[PDB]
């Protein structure tokens, strides 16, 4: 059984390690592979602003809030381990910041602690009226990809950094199964015009002494076009931009102004920080996320594809719920297969 | 008055600011100075762990609630401007950890957010059955006395390098009033019984990783005998002893072992942090802080001395409202002299 997962952020790494720990000592024998034409620090995965929330709203399906969950279950349960810093996780508490009175999210007990604010702690941000504290875990995945790939590359998985130009040359390769995780740009594969660039610009800060994630809402502009301020493991990300479907992947001169003084409003101690990195990248925006499988038809048998793409700005905070996912629906693949 | 503080640690110079705001407008001449024989990075404030709060248990002065409440309120008031970090000060959440149910401490309402800890995030400390969440700040004592400095040195206060020897120097040198902000050392002009060291000795670490503080209490073994990690503005403290009189200045393997030891069962992942220093400071442990007017008298005319010592494991907690007692008793001074605010 031949297994090429095509791409090597978030989505591809964890769903690889999943189907790895799940079948590698009932199933001889098994191959996994992972192509990509862009390992870390090059992906999207990368350049996240590295916190565990999801969307305001609450998910077209309902299997999303499950994945959320069982993904947050998942990484909270590290937090005692030795490792993990080294995996890119720590917990970070931080207030949700809004105008006006907005209805408690569906992850509201998902997280630990959550609240509304009180009226002193407004006074901490005078430009807001509302909001929330809770407690959550920052996952870098910049360091996050380097731990899996140490986790894939330890135990035998292979890695190979390849454009891959149609499902049909990984099948005639060799691939039994293929999985694709080629996040924002799965549509050069198979087109899909429900999904998107999400385009994000962020500004990385030395700013060691802010120890809480500050998000800000502006419901008239949609999420994230709103200052963001989020503390990483060694930096800060600065954010507030997040504009579907623009291809540019060039940082732009009015972005960075939204965000440095949204930011410096926000957080004016930010005066003193020094730059670290301004970024652009592009969240895979989908109404949903596709997770599912197809049978496709080239030479002389089957090969499955399970797709696994377009998880938008949310990718960190639903990977793993997709990725034991997937594992499921790859066992179903080895017993139609009398395996 | 001519005004001398003895002292630049949080207590002298934060006192010294706010006499100075305070008086300058209505007193002609007032000329304030600083003496000291050690600045920072060298005063027991530069060693603290930075982190607002007061001891679990009810002071036995309880003007003492309130001066620390005062001082929370005002360095609150400072969040959301420009220049609270060069301040020292920045908000941090955390962890308050007991191994039995605890009552609620006194300063609860004082700090944001305050609540118990439930069986998941008890979870992420297995060795403790109860707690604490807050939201409180972190006041860095480095760099609060580089910023209390300037800002004295702004307003013309000036700061002398000097060993005092007795009040009565200072007294026949002209002062009119001093201000004894000595700390554990207060005992050399005056002895003082009750004043004792509590030596704290920490490890500082480079582990940036680490968000919130997490505090330790063994109820058996007095306040801050047991593991505690406080992230500072740009290292990490790590400490877990706090012994009443012991004046040993110099850090010693037992207590390295134990900080170490008991700070990396609590969070493991500090296998990986890099040592940048390790220090030894010495609290001025009193059953309560000295805070009074005394009057001496060294030939005909009598000179007023205002103490402000002994402020234990919470100086920085403490020390707004301290500064503000002691400018209200030099307004009492004034107006003694008929002299009017
Ligand atoms: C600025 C910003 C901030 C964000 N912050 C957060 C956050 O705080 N929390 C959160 O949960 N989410 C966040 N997100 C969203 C998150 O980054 C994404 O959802 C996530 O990274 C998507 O992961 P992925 O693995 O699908 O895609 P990617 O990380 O983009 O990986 C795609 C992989 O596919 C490969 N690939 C694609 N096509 C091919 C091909 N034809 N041949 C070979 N290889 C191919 C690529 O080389 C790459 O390895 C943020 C997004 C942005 C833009
Ligand atoms: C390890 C440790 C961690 C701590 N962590 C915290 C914390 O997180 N939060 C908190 O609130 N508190 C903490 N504390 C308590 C805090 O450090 C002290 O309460 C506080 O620093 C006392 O300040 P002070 O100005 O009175 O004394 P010091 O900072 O010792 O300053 C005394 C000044 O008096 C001068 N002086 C003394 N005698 C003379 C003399 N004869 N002539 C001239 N100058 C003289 C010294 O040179 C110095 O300038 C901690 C203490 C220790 C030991
Ligand atoms: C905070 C995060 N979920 C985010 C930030 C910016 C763009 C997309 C997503
Ligand atoms: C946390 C702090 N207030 C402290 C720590 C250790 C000794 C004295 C004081």
């Amino acid at each position: 059984m031949r297994v090429v997962v095509i791409g090597a952020g978030v989505i591809g790494l964890s769903t690889a390690l999943c189907i790895h720990e799940r079948y590698h000592s009932v199933l001889q024998p098994l191959d996994v592979k992972v192509y990509a034409d862009r390992f870390t620090p090059f992906t999207t995965t990368d350049v996240a602003a590295g916190l565990w929330q999801p969307y305001t709203s609450e998910p077209s399906n309902p299997q999303e809030a499950n994945w959320n969950q069982q993904t947050f279950n998942y990484l909270l349960s590290h937090i005692g381990s030795p490792n993990a810093a080294n995996m890119g996780l720590t917990p970070v508490s931080g207030y949700n910041l809004f105008r006006e009175a907005v209805p408690d999210p569906y992850w509201k007990d998902m997280v630990l602690g959550f609240r509304k604010l009180t009226p002193r702690e407004l006074d901490m941000f005078p430009d807001y009226r509302y909001g929330w504290f809770n407690t959550s875990l920052i996952l870098e995945g910049r360091k996050y990809l380097q731990w899996l790939t140490e986790r894939l590359t330890e135990r035998g998985v292979k890695f190979f950094l390849r454009k891959v130009e149609s499902f049909e040359e990984v099948a005639r390769g060799g691939a039994d199964v293929i999985i694709n995780c080629t996040g924002v740009w799965a549509g050069v594969l198979q087109p899909d015009p429900l999904l998107q660039p999400g385009r994000g610009q962020i500004i990385k800060v030395d700013a060691p002494w802010l120890k809480n994630f500050i998000i800000t809402h502006d419901l008239e502009r949609g999420i994230y076009n709103s200052p963001l301020i989020i503390p990483g493991l060694q930096a800060v990300t600065l954010g507030g931009t997040f504009q579907v479907g623009n291809w540019n992947e060039i940082n732009n001169i009015q972005d960075h102004n939204t965000i440095w003084e949204g930011c410096c409003r926000l957080e004016p101690t930010l005066k003193d920080a020094k730059i670290v990195g301004e970024y652009t990248g592009f969240g895979p925006v989908r109404p949903q996320v596709r997770l599912e499988r197809e049978q496709l038809r080239f030479g002389s048998s089957n090969t499955e594809v399970i797709h696994n793409y377009g998880h938008g700005g949310y990718g960190l905070t639903i990977h793993w719920g997709c990725a034991l996912e997937v594992a499921k629906l790859f066992g179903k693949v080895l017993e139609e297969r009398n395996l």
